[PDB]
């Protein structure tokens, strides 16, 4: 169905919404098979008159108007979103035939974690430390509009042709304890899930808990077990990570702290394959 | 926690909102306890100023901008609804030093459950059905508006002191589909609305008591439905059965059910609650 929806919210959409005229999709060139769905190279003409390539997403599940403007107002929190290691949304699409598209920014290196797993590319411990840092700005900025990400991980961080992480939004072993227990989840839940993505970053892209079940996870972190210090993990590094998966939410360090923290441990580093 | 949501989207929430002058909610007398979680009896004065007795419910989930943005959102949904048949929103309240509130009409005789099971309530066989029909008129409407309930049961409907049904907002009302895909229709709906005439029919017994929670996929997979009611007559059990085709689009429309059940209610006699 295309717009049978509140007159008030299709009004405040409308800066969100873009005209589909402005916007073509090639869905004969595929930019990625994987957990981000199908992504197809996208043109948009920007008002001001720019042709700017981008990428854009279908998304198959949406249906009834709940979904839709649930949709909706995702949109229109997303847009007001400006940091350079957020991702931005250049807008959203709605069609009367299929379903509603996503338009977002052309990120040349894909995601953070498909990046730093080939063998291809070879980020010192500086890069890698650097890419964690940047994301934690990008959930600095999150936190400070109160905001909470939900689902932090590498594979969620974007990587721009100039080396910007991008945080993305698009999971139980990334989760919080009391996540897992209480369904609660915080800016300091957030904290928890950054952890899990440092040290994602500093192996390199492994799986985290490779010998756990997805169940076992609970009694596993309630044993007092931890992920083990990643071999590119410098000693104050890991320090940081242990503090993100305490049990008390209050007790983790706030993102504000994390960045300031991190970004000292980044200037003791030299030697960087991957700059900005 | 402010507005520090969306201007534009704040703008569009304006007419869902309730100013807090114009509220007392009494938080020492609670209307409901269990499943609604905690429900107070309030006062509201509308647009004009007339005093309006209410259920308030606090929300205590509801945090981060982006909760709050979809309840908003939600809100403005359920505030353009109006059908005798469905629970009206009269508002939202949007406290600076406390979670939100919902502001409903408040119900005389709570939900359609607590009812029908209270042994002091005498409902005819033509009153089980009454109901039944009502909420498929209510139904009917939200499938005309493309919305879809996703959690239709008899717990979730209100009754009025007119005896008015009002449709209001799990595993064992889902659908097939709906077990194995996470997908929700209105079809869907037609499912749970299935097993709520099962409900009305058996004065609010639970549903298949001895299939577990996590057994019921195999089971309804397996072919087993739910048994004819005692005293459910049999063009209604077959409304049932054709509610639970585990073929989505083979399942009647809300609107069909409508005219169906009206034919069945009609040819009874004998009405303790008149609607
Ligand atoms: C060359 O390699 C790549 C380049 C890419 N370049 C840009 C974007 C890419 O992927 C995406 C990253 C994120 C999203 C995405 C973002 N935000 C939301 C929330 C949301 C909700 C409601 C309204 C609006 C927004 N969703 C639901 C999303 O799906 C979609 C994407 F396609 C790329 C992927 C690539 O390889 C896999
Ligand atoms: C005399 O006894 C009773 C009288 C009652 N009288 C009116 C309402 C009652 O219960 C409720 C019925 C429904 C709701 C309710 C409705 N719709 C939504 C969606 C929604 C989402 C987002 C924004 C706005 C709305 N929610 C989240 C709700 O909670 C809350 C209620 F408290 C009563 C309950 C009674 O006893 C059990």
């Amino acid at each position: 169905d295309l717009s049978a929806l509140n007159p008030e919210l299709v009004q405040a959409v409308q800066h969100v919404v873009i005209g589909p005229s402005s916007l073509i999709v090639h869905f004969n060139e595929v930019i990625g098979r994987g957990h981000f769905g199908c992504v197809y190279h996208g043109t948009l003409l920007d008002n001001d008159g720019k042709k700017i390539h981008c990428a854009v997403k279908s998304l198959n599940r949406i249906t009834d108007i709940g979904e839709v403007s649930q949709f909706l107002t995702e949109g229109i929190i997303m847009k007001d979103f400006s940091h350079p290691n957020v991702l931005s949304l250049l807008g959203i699409c709605l069609r009367s035939e299929g379903s509603p598209l996503v338009v977002l920014p052309y990120m040349k290196h894909g995601d953070l974690r498909n990046f730093i797993r080939n063998e291809t590319h070879n980020p010192t411990v500086k890069d890698l430390i650097g890419f964690g840092l940047q994301v934690a700005k990008g959930m600095k900025y999150l936190a400070s509009k109160k905001f909470v990400h939900r689902d932090l991980a590498a594979r969620n961080c974007m990587l721009d042709e100039k080396f910007t992480v991008k945080v993305a939004d698009f999971p139980v072993k990334w989760m919080a304890l009391e996540s897992l227990q209480t369904q609660k989840f915080t800016t300091k839940s957030d904290v928890w899930s950054f952890g899990v993505l440092l040290w994602e970053l500093m192996t390199r892209g492994a799986p985290p808990y490779p010998d756990v079940n997805t169940f076992d996870i609970t009694v596993y972190l309630l044993q007092g077990r931890r992920l083990l210090q990643p071999e590119y993990c410098p000693d104050p590094l890991y320090e940081v990570m242990l503090k993100c998966w305490h049990p008390k939410a209050e007790m983790r360090p706030s993102f504000s702290e994390l960045v300031s923290r991190i970004s000292a441990i980044f200037s003791t580093f030299i030697g960087e394959h991957y700059v900005h």
